[PDB]
């Protein structure tokens, strides 16, 4: 069942948050945030520049110090406090899912049912993780006995995208503090607000000053001072491929800091012919739709097999016609506004290109409302590889249909890409499920479904769509500094 | 025993190595490479540059389609092929400890007691791990199956230095093929003669041609090239931190593949008062002289606490003053010439420098032989803390020794560096030991040993060190591209 | 802090536990449990026996059938289960604390301070395993696909002793639980009570009725039918090695179910002359008199080389005269009570033939009250390796002091036991402490300390002194039944 | 191709192997070896007994001694001797088919491609293992470094069958030896030869005397001193249930020494209708008839389902009645002898009960020669769940087939058994697929194949046809025993 929510939540925290303190920026400026539903400025937020970065990395880096709280804490509290947080954030869920929708557009149910369940599940699934991170001991040759210790990385650099406020800092949040790192984090300006109340209740479940920083602000700005910074060790970064070269690249020319990026896609979903139809329809819808199409791994390219090519496209018509857009608030409300007016036009000119490029459109094509910035779910069908909507992430409500004849033209085709974040498969055979997600060149392949995550399975991408992965065991290799010690001893034996 | 050398080996082996077959570079162009015992020319070889490396990438790229005999051959029989190509470096042995010792100039005694030793023992370790790498099955919330595969990354560049050059190769080689990777190998100029030599026993093996290719030349043009290629996944670097940036910001700069990081350490060696003071002074000696002072991970601060310091200098530069420096293919030599012309002027430059700033030569300081690039086994005392020879990585026979009162002191001290590859601790004392490998920010701490290097046990850098870990189960990582399946299932159960 | 303890807590839960609901016996038969610190009756118990465990049986087995809410449930709601009874035993600590004391005699400071702790941390760690623990994606030649599913055992009987009660009732249920196991537990007769009542809290929890079940009764009856039970998957039995063995004989007898086992010990605890001598003395009394001497890991036979043995001796006598034995309940109360009349009389006897068999009897000797269980604290010096003293398991306050010369002769004096349970090393140097923790065969060896208890590392016996490993990711291979899945694929790529 | 085989080969040894050298029993008492092909002795071999097993274990126990050649050893160099033992395997593969097949039965095409094939891989692959089995270093709490060894077990007996007899010896041995372990091995009186070859070949590769001791004899004399041996630490035990039990007991009538179980199964194998017919019938056929029946794991109750029924079994008459039995020596023969006159003689006498319950006999059903242990291999029809033939473990060449009409059912069905060894699944549905595997209670489920086997993949039993897994990393498990070593240290930090 969901709460009633509040339509106008107040904002508590909107400065930037040093050593468990909140602060306004050196230059004293703050920068609006908007509500994506009206265009109106919500409030005012402090704007972080490269001298508010500095103060947090030193921040980061005395809580950081050998013998500090944080250092010598239990490994086993640092999964107390980390549930501790999930508590709280659990506590405040009803306030919280109605903040993200105000700050980010999507439906409140959604925010509420799915957003803070999920960040709830990735919190406590790390906490659990905090003190099992085990390293070796190591039959090394000679009369030595050798071992290692998993050290945190140290200071980590998190720069974070609009897409999901609150799930994307979790998912930063919780290997880096289940590992013993201390955190410098960069929110997007769309929407700065829910991760600036989550530091409240990070400095209430009890973590130490300067465990975790929170600097709203610009991304060449705040951002790339922290991308650059010579004090952190290692960035994390998500967003777009354009600006997961600048962190690279700034990471090789300052202190040779550690990478992982988490950038676009063009996601495959393969739809075979034995599919099973109607569940077919409505997992191409969520792969597509879901988020207001604002997924790094939107199912944005549907391939279906030309035996039911002209049902698939009826049945994904009239779904999307029934789509229900309108204010996120609204019970009814299915479908939000982008994130921001740039969003919003940029969304409306690929949308003008599929037409001139000659995709068939089907459904949609136009602004939703006079206010706010919702587009109408679009549906191109007959869209070919070579066309700009099959290449490029729109991040919005727009679908393209593809048609093909084979297994093999549709795995090379749907590999014959610069990305590679995820990719799915609908078929009842066994042969063409086990062939497909073999040979399907993508960070995840679902089987019968789509946009399954699990914090215990891992999630990142191929090729240009970044490098290492998040979630599972695996999310904390990038958040593990790996020491060897090696002993004399007087005589190893087995 | 040690079977007596061919002190003038004959060349088989010059030219760029794709597709298991010998070529000229387009250009037609070749280089010499010198013998540093004598400054004179061994033989020509072929220069490859973007347009080589084009050829050896698009053969790499075609032995790893899927379907390929690379792709489809039994993980188990990599593993086999390494054992093989392990046998064969073996069956060659004597010839390849000369070659190393004519085209590097360290000791024949220790390319065929150490080198080679540690080539074999690394093959025949990564060979183990070939169908050993599980991925995982993981219980997901939902009704679903999850698991992942381990694939490899794909195309895998390699560009290694001159001072282990058949030992960088081993390292390099290992883990990439043993999880199943295609390689493209760029040799450093100074040293390409052993390792286009394995090219053939690679052929012998078996491997599938396109699987390893090498590719000789010099850095700003073949090596940039395979740091900037659009279809190289993934690139391996050691060498100076001046060109570690390089690489990374290439790698960003191109299609974000994949960068892990070897690079240079100023790495402390602290005697304790209560060491084992006869260990302590040949272990330290052997810290900074083994292979001319070119080691990453070379003990080149040695801090020696206060109530030891003059008896440790005095043992330590009679030590200095014994070893022997002549004609490596010599039985007697313990110190053959620098690798080139280049370090030979580099580490002259740093002993002036160590003059000039006031550290007290104590032995040494000139050089040591007309013929060839032969230094003087040196040493300098009282070194401080600020001066350069104290912060930079030198790559010669210099050794600093510093002077330490206290164990919180060292500890601030060593760990006052942007580099962390190394350090060691000697002592006898149970919570001196834990106190100090626990508290040094450095990859590897050796306790009461030195440049003990396991193939089971992972070694690389903290800091500007590097990035990455190499040896051991986490060689692996690196090398492997982790991909989720989520299956819809009718009703998960445990 | 700790809260004032109810002398007289009232008890709740005496009966048996089936399907979330209390029964009688069968036969309507009931126990007395006593206070051992008054010899007086707290109250009946109802008399499990195998008519009882076969309800117990038969409610797990439907409990775990394919399909039922607890096979279906998330693994990682298994964890928020496992969190949630830590936070009830937490709400109810003071309560638990002083009903341990009650009925089982350790004092009541202990009972909050170290059990109640333990046991919350104990769940709480293992929450974190519940969906962690990962099966395999395994490279297996040809063309398949191969993986494991990592299963539960099914249903598992617990036996369970009397000196941790609620400890060993958490030791294993966490791990049992985590893996969706189902559990009938035989709580020990002399101390039902606070399991039972913790039985309450797993209702109240809202683990799905028959996935842990109580039998309190004794142990020829219901322990004996757990152990010979045809539906009985896996059995783990702590206690003597006397019933160990009657356990594996049994399993054998019946359906061959897979058997754990923790039974006695005579752990030696080395002290090296170059130990710190107060630390060493006071860790040495811990060691053995730790809750009042019934300590599976108890010290039991104390090694001290002989140039410090005589001070040594002389400062544990001190200690050993300075223990407070009397009322657990009050604050000053050091040792409580022996836990009933049979163990009180065994280690009377024990005593007896220290003196008879010529053991220096330094202090103690006898009872220390004229109502109750308590025995004085004793210890024997110039101990032999011969004494009835120095090879039995006493499980009371009585400690052997022996005399040691070298470290080669207190290794094979120290392994020469049929026991293998701990031991520890108390040594400042380096060396020492490396070669005995390697040379000593116990499945647990401290340096420095004792009895430290971390629900992160294994614990288990070499030898008799039982087999498998509890607590740690160890913990939960007992409990795994692992299934491969080899699946014919089109073709096999890497 | 395969090599000519010498058709009677001559044999080398035949005595008891202790210390690396042949040994004649204590009672200088001989058995003969039968060739079941001819009836004929092939020669007599030393029957050992209790007093030549405590002969054996003292020979292991000294091996096994700190400080040893064997326990000093490099684990590397464990994996060195394991895969020169495999070097000269192959380089008498010819021979060791030709002797497998002349004591065995199994046509020598078979022990030359799959039998000697599988031993080699099965070696090498553990030789990898020697060195990369690592224990852990712990997070724990408080002020302490905690680690675990992973050291040998110890003394381990190993009693193994007579169906696979070089294979089963491969089995353990690798697994044992990769890890440090020491090995009294008992093998089956029907087949003595070829495993005491192999000590030879042991021997020559350059394992110290006492590592491996072969004791030829009978099982409730030398197999039983095994299992009751106060100074053996592991057995492992393959063959029937009844003796399963004996093991068992006497483990734990003895010193409670550790207990792996390999035993018999009554598999299902269940052919959905819309599985491959050609394919399912030669699987099928192959799952029961491998190996002359005399599989530990055969497909020995053939769930058909009913629209498919009669053409599958139609097919699989045909092909049971063109299946070559003959000399096992002729290239030709498919099937050889039964093992010896007693497995002859319940084989038939299965078929009499088939026969005399109802069972439709569809071909087959008498003996195949007039000299040799051969059987007509035969097919059952219309078998019932209730009959004997369905659920008794009858290891010959005879086939029961069985109807079923739902999935629900068949699970049912295949699940009611005391055993679960394995299960197959032969469907091309997905989803079909996915629920059998998890729902079917076996150690092994194959889809789409049978009998695949692979060293990286474990094999074990469910309920009573075992506990534990060999092959693949879980393999090693019972061959380790684990060390916790917990030190104080001055300040734990992360
Ligand atoms: N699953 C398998 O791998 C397997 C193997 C062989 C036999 N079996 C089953 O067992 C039946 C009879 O065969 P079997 O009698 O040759 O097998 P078995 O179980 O009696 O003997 C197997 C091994 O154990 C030894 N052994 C026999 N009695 C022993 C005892 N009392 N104590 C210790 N060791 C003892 C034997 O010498 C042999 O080495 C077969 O029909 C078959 O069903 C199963
Ligand atoms: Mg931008
Ligand atoms: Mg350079
Ligand atoms: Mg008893
Ligand atoms: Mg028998
Ligand atoms: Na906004
Ligand atoms: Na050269
Ligand atoms: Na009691
Ligand atoms: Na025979």
């Amino acid at each position: 069942a969901v709460p009633a929510p509040n339509q106008q939540p107040e904002v508590f925290c909107n400065q930037i948050f040093i050593n468990n303190e909140w602060h306004d920026a050196v230059s004293r400026k703050t920068f609006p945030t908007v509500n994506p539903s009206t265009g109106e400025v919500i409030c005012q937020v402090a704007e972080g520049d490269k001298e508010d970065v500095d103060k947090a990395v030193k921040a980061a880096r005395a809580a950081f110090q050998l013998g500090s709280p944080w250092r010598r804490m239990d490994a086993s509290h640092r999964g107390r406090l980390l549930n501790r947080l999930a508590d709280l954030i659990e506590r405040d869920r009803t306030y919280l899912a109605a903040l993200e929708t105000l700050d980010n557009g999507k439906p409140y149910v959604i925010s509420y049912l799915v957003d803070l369940d999920m960040v709830l599940k990735c919190l406590r699934y790390y906490a659990g993780w905090a003190d099992k991170y085990h390293g070796k001991t190591i039959p090394i040759d000679g009369d030595f006995f050798s071992y290692t210790r998993h050290e945190p990385v140290g200071v980590c650099g998190q720069i974070i995208p609009w897409n999901f406020p609150l799930l994307m800092q979790a998912w930063k949040l919780g290997p880096a503090l289940a590992t013993g790192n201390v955190v410098v984090m960069k929110v997007a300006e769309q929407t700065p607000l829910t991760a600036l109340y989550v530091a409240n209740l990070i400095k209430e479940a009890g973590f130490p000053p300067g465990v975790v920083n929170i600097v709203p602000g610009f991304g060449p700005t705040a951002g790339a001072a922290i991308a650059s910074h010579e004090d952190v060790d290692k960035v994390a970064f998500a967003g777009s491929t354009e600006i997961g070269r600048v962190i690279q690249v700034a990471a090789g020319s300052s202190n040779l800091k550690r990478v992982t990026l988490e950038l676009g896609g063009k996601s495959p979903n393969i739809i075979m012919s034995d599919a099973d139809m109607d569940w077919a329809v409505e997992q191409a819808h969520f792969a597509l739709f879901f988020n207001q199409g604002q997924c790094c791994c939107a199912g944005s390219r549907t391939f279906v097999q030309e035996d039911i090519y002209d049902e698939f496209v009826e049945r994904s018509v009239a779904r999307a016609k029934s789509r229900v857009v309108g204010n996120p608030f609204d019970s009814k409300t299915e479908q939000g506004p982008q994130v921001d007016e740039t969003q919003f036009k940029k969304i409306l000119g690929y949308i003008n290109t599929g037409k001139q490029e000659g995709a068939k459109l089907l459904c949609g094509g136009g602004i939703a409302a006079d206010r706010g910035y919702f587009i109408q779910p679009t549906v191109f069908g007959d869209v070919q590889d070579g066309m700009t909507i099959a290449k490029e992430e729109i991040f919005g409500p727009v679908m393209q249909i593809l048609k093909f004849k084979t297994i093999e033209e549709v795995v090379g085709r749907a590999n014959n890409s610069t990305y590679g974040l995820a990719a799915a498969v609908f078929t009842k055979d066994l042969d063409k499920a086990n062939y497909l997600s073999q040979a399907l060149q993508a960070g995840t392949v679902w089987v019968n479904c789509y946009d399954v995550f699990g914090a215990q399975s891992p999630f990142g991408g191929y090729k240009m769509s970044g490098s290492g992965r998040e979630l599972g065991e695996y999310g904390l290799q990038a958040y593990t500094e790996v020491k060897t010690v090696t002993v004399k001893v007087p005589q190893k034996n087995s």
